[PDB]
């Protein structure tokens, strides 16, 4: 029932552009919107966002996160590790592309999602979230090499998953860090659970 | 070690506006980044508020209130939590029994509020307070619920049990083009993983 007209180009940068979208409401009435897309896309999405279960025997499982500064924010930010899916690669490789640069573990597919929209009021970004395990008592994750590419600058933090909400309001309270949303939606809902 | 140098407007819309940003790596190096951020937060501790409603009613599974809407910056339908933005003085807690009672008709009782987390950190400043909320469905308010949406406001309800929630999302994925929103996902994911 509602669909749109026209998007009317506002500006353009290099990495993001902002565009008036005209759009028929249910009624048959015309609205506009301010809407905001990345110039990246081709792509089932924009973005992985990778779930990284860390598993070692007789240890907790932990989630293993990422700590950035974010010039949007003004501030660092925990996240689950992240990037651009390349020209031609598959949602699955680049989570474990993803990974690998930004936290040096060499993980396994679990499973992988529909493209999921990240701020649907305001963007059209969307990403795969990719759930990924990683066998922390391999050799190969003895040590874990982070290849960070140019202008990436990450810390890596992993947490018990069964406590992660706990362990996350922790930090925040005496860190000064932001917590992503989905990393907290997923704390939360591990709580929640049963 | 990194922060903000200046903040340079490029566009200003409305609602949404978009900045150059320039920073200092921790390398000591310039460099710049292009920031959204919305026009519209004043005073508050975040933008806006997203709820978690917990639906609880003697003799039934807990459900998680969704709702679907068409969303122009995506060109489609998008399932997310409730949700909307924090009205200057308003508390985070009483913009989402608020948002919740609108969207959707239920009435809520307040469970938890997150502290303020970040939308899409990679490319806005825009944040949120995550506020769980209970519903008591045996309450004779909740038995038959009316929506009270504001100007431009057309949403569906949609109920899902917990206990299934990641299945029955993709079930309404396979049915029809609309996409799920990435907090949604998370929180589903978080509850099959414990
Ligand atoms: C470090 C390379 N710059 C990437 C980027 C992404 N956006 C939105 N602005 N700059
Ligand atoms: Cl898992
Ligand atoms: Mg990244
Ligand atoms: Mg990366
Ligand atoms: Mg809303
Ligand atoms: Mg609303």
């Amino acid at each position: 029932k509602q669909y749109i007209i026209s998007e009317e180009l506002i500006s353009e940068g290099k990495w993001v552009k902002l565009e008036k979208t005209t759009y028929m409401d249910p009624t048959g009435k015309t609205r506009t919107w301010e809407s905001v897309k990345r110039t990246t896309r081709k792509q089932t999405a924009d973005g992985v966002a990778v779930i990284p279960v860390l598993q070692r025997t007789l240890h907790y499982e932990c989630i293993v996160l990422v700590k950035q500064f974010r010039p949007p924010m003004g501030g660092y930010c925990i996240e689950f590790p992240a990037g651009l899916i390349d020209d031609g690669e598959t949602p699955e490789a680049a989570a474990l592309r993803e990974l690998e640069e930004e936290t040096g573990y060499k993980g396994d597919i679990a499973e992988c999602s529909p493209a999921v929209c990240m701020d649907p009021g305001l963007s059209n970004c969307t990403i795969h979230i990719v759930t990924v395990t990683i066998n922390g008592d391999d050799a190969e994750n003895a040590r874990p090499k982070p290849k960070p590419g140019d202008g990436e600058f990450v810390e890596v933090i992993s947490l018990p998953k069964n406590d992660l909400l706990q362990r996350l309001d922790a930090l925040v309270a005496e860190e000064h860090l932001t917590v992503d949303a989905r990393v907290y939606s997923y704390a939360l809902a591990l709580k929640h659970a049963n």
